[PDB]
């Protein structure tokens, strides 16, 4: 699906400061977007729009299909570890090996004694900040859908673990999906197709890295 937003302000809170202001952007099939800001700035209500939880106030919404989305929050329930990257999805073991070896999950499991059945989220292992990140974006690539959402998935690891599994997991395995991406690194922006900058929910920047370049 290709996804437009179009003088797009909105409100979380009737009479308030907009969370969003004239938010310009269009995102071709099988497009990367990369949406920077500081904290605050409105990237994951951006996301909550386009998943029908905010409504415009102003302005212009295109999107189409099934969304899939990956929480800047990471979580686990409990259930296998195949079971929480799966999550209700019908399971397929080349899909579900190639999501896990994009994620870097495979070495982790290769060392658990049970392999893809060891049993999270009820007091056996518990996982680092790191895997449970990885676990969680897994969950989200695994699933089929016309758009993914993936809010900061990277969240505790360290700077090279993240930028391998954004090209293998984001730039490779999703080459043809339309993605939108919450992330603020250089090379993650410099990959994008479009770059989206908010700051204060306003538009501080939009265009490619190569034109944000040519502004220095
Ligand atoms: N469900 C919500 N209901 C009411 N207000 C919200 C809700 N979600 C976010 N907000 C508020 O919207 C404003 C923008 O927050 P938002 O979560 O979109 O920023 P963010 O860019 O994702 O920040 P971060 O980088 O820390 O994740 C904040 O003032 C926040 O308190
Ligand atoms: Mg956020």
């Amino acid at each position: 699906t290709e996804v437009v937003m179009e003088n797009v302000t909105a409100f979380w809170e009737e009479g308030g400061t907009p969370v969003l202001k004239d938010i310009n952007f269009k995102i071709e099939r099988g497009q990367l977007l990369a949406v920077a800001g500081s904290t605050g700035a409105g990237k994951t209500s951006l996301l909550m729009m386009i998943m029908g939880e905010l409504e415009p106030s102003e302005g212009k919404i295109k999107h189409s299909g099934r969304i899939s989305f990956c929480s800047q929050f990471s979580w686990i329930m409990p259930g296998t570890i195949k079971e929480n990257i799966i999550f209700g999805v019908s399971y397929d073991e080349y899909r579900y090996r190639s999501v896990i070896k994009a994620c870097q999950l495979e070495e982790d499991i290769s060392k658990f004694a049970e392999k893809d059945n060891i049993v999270l989220g009820e007091g056996g292992i518990t996982l680092s900040g790191g895997q449970r990140a990885r676990i969680s974006l897994a969950r989200a690539v695994y699933k089929d859908a016309d758009l993914y959402l993936l809010d900061s998935p990277f969240g505790y690891l360290d700077v090279l673990t993240e930028k391998e599994i954004f090209e293998s997991c984001v730039c490779k395995l999703m080459a043809n999906k339309t993605r939108i991406l919450v992330t603020s690194k250089m090379e993650h922006l410099k990959k994008a197709d479009k770059i989206l900058i908010l700051h204060e929910g306003s538009s501080y920047f939009y265009g490619t890295f190569s034109e944000l370049q040519n502004l220095q």
